[PDB]
């Protein structure tokens, strides 16, 4: 293996190691937050949905990617191709366009809530114990957000790295492209 | 929260993490050793099965206590009871009869293949590339077995830091004697 190609697979794992990390980051604020808040009635649906969005989508549309890419991984921990996956998959983060179509209004709730001492007990309970597992609850949508920007970076420096003869040459380029579409629509 | 009532979650913590230890094993048996060399042709299914057992029975065994446990931590990262999960869990351990009723007859294959070119050099490949992830392919039957009589050890840990007038005491007594039961009924 060369150098070169060393660091197409290292780019490649640099980004299913960020989707399994924002996995973690989306199922923990719907466990340790969302569900928690909406059973006890510290927070109304119509609340939790507009700080959160609908986690109950996004979860399983990222665990997706990180499913195909797994698939295409070699026993030698080698991925071939990956652009086939990426163009057919980059669409999908169209189900971020409601939720963060209102950023605005959504940071007028989250700095009314952090007066209300129900929200402040329910933290200070949660954080207290040893084993529980923090989340900045005050710029949650900094989470997805940071996420979806940083997806271009990820694809280029796979393309930096891609033989000039290779397939993915040609789908990189044109998810690259789809990721940029995506961003617009909702920014 | 107690001194005494951590080491309890710590054991209770202490035991899922080698239950997603051993899965990530079992898992990685599947992919880079059995499916390969099944589709290769390097060993025929008996062989693979005498090798590495019912895989496919196992995986999805112990991710179910994975799964029930997470259901039952609460928020803040804490378990309030576990007894009841174990009991009804651990005799589906049952499954490795089979399997580990012919370690004798395992180890004679065992030795057999370790002459066998095709699979020195199926080896050497996987290892060759930076991003493979190793097994001892012939200490494998070591793994599950190092588990299954791990387990009275971790139950009688989570017990000794379990207090006096808790239900899982009862049930974590009853536990260690179904593990034992089970442990007798392979060996």
């Amino acid at each position: 293996l060369t150098t070169r190609e060393i660091r197409r697979q290292e780019a490649i794992y640099e980004m299913s190691r960020g989707e399994q990390d924002l996995i973690e980051d989306l199922k923990l604020a719907r466990k340790a937050y969302h569900d928690p808040m909406l059973k006890l009635s510290i927070m109304s649906e119509e609340e939790l949905t507009h700080i959160f969005g609908d986690l109950d989508s996004y979860i399983p549309l990222h665990e997706d990617l990180l499913t195909r890419i797994g698939e295409a991984t070699k026993p030698d921990g080698t991925v071939e191709q990956i652009g086939h996956i990426l163009v057919s998959w980059l669409p999908r983060l169209n189900a971020y366009r409601g939720y963060c179509s209102n950023q605005l209004a959504a940071k007028a709730l989250l700095d009314q809530k952090k007066q209300d001492p129900r929200v402040q007990d329910f933290l200070q309970r949660c954080l207290e114990s040893p084993f529980s597992r923090k989340l900045d609850l005050w710029s949650f949508l900094d989470i997805p957000r940071s996420r979806l920007v940083k997806y271009p970076l990820l694809l280029k420096e796979i393309l930096k790295h891609t033989p000039k003869e290779h397939p993915d040459v040609q789908l990189l380029e044109d998810a690259i492209l789809i990721i940029q579409g995506v961003l617009s629509d909702i920014n």
